[PDB]
């Protein structure tokens, strides 16, 4: 067992270059990250640097991180993704949709990104906790459930803030076993990762990955 | 009468249908350059100001990290403007610029313009503020070269907002065949008079309204 494997190596910085996205690649084809977390521009390099790191997908981001385009953007966006090369997509959900109660055109909006993702990559739906009351929370990742999204995911890291065991708790109690649970945003050490885990989280969602696994490494060395 | 420089920007995730009514309300009263919303609130914005041509939907295009594919931003444009949006803000791949990839910048300017083309003004957000003097050099050039009608200093989403150097930098760059936006950070009137002092053709702030009320 490992940490690592859990883990979404994630770097969506604005002015992220060439250089730092082959360096992603290359730390997590040598600790065995779940995934590298890049935005679209970097789907089509991502996907040619871990051609041959079968257990490493591509994974980016949808409508990301404000949430507020359209359905159609979203899908098309996905869509593009997944040619170039992206095998997991993060959406964000419409807040403003949901805070009007307008959950039709919320789930709508999450089915327009699995359909394009359907039989071809994982979708996480990121509800951006920091925005939600507690009832939106519920209400978000049950129309993720009705929408057949495989992830609920808490934080875009571009907001007020991150994951909370009290979230994560939140959200596996309303998706049960049927969909993972990722907590991303504040994942910072193995005692921010491990306290999400305990709390349900199945996905680590992280800048920080190889600080996170060299002090799980740290644990059985003098 | 500078109400009618001022882009009247709301732009904020969690921003509701009651706010956007709130938005153009304002602006059809102090009759702002246009309201500035997510993609989500065009239709609706475009039907609130149905009657008010001199008030344009203007909404923002790959925002705001810049970092989606140029096919990406084409498609969101044109369905922007399917939906009623007569101006478009978009942001540079800023770390292509950062790498010298002038070809993929460009390139990703221009599929936003023949989106536009005809159908609405394109403003090239550059990000001042992750950006070295000579790459908001090369960003305002290549917005030239591309056809965009605006260069915009910030998005509003990052650690620093528009200067008056930047304005002028700007304004040096495109001269006066391209407008310049000062936009992030600009909070009174004097804020949005030393932008326009420096060059600055158009403002965009969610203060417009307190801007306005000290013109006496």
């Amino acid at each position: 067992r490992s940490i690592a494997q859990m883990i979404d190596h994630t770097l969506l910085k604005p002015n992220t270059t060439e250089d730092q996205i082959v360096k992603l690649c290359e730390e997590a084809k040598e600790y065995s990250f779940a995934s590298v977390c890049v935005n679209p521009t970097w789907v089509a390099l991502a996907a040619q640097l871990l051609k041959d790191a079968p257990d490493v997908k591509v994974c980016t981001v949808i409508g990301f991180p404000l949430g507020a385009t359209t359905p159609e953007v979203k899908a098309f966006e996905t869509t593009n993704a997944i040619e170039n090369g992206a095998t997991e997509v993060d959406m964000v959900i419409n807040i403003g949709a949901l805070k009007d109660k307008q959950y039709e055109l919320v789930g709508r909006d999450i089915q327009a990104v699995v359909k394009a993702a359907e039989g071809k990559a994982l979708t996480k739906v990121i509800i951006e906790t920091s925005l939600l009351t507690e009832e939106e929370k519920k209400a978000a990742c049950e129309l993720a459930v009705k929408a057949g999204a495989d992830f609920v995911k808490t934080s875009t890291g571009f907001s007020g803030g991150g994951a909370t065991a009290e979230d994560i708790a939140l959200m596996r109690k309303v998706v049960g076993p049927n969909l993972g649970v990722l907590a991303s945003g504040g994942v910072r050490d193995l005692s921010d990762a491990k306290a999400m885990i305990d709390a349900g989280a199945t996905r680590i969602g992280a800048s920080a990955g190889v600080a996170i696994v060299n002090g799980e490494r740290s644990e059985g060395s003098y």
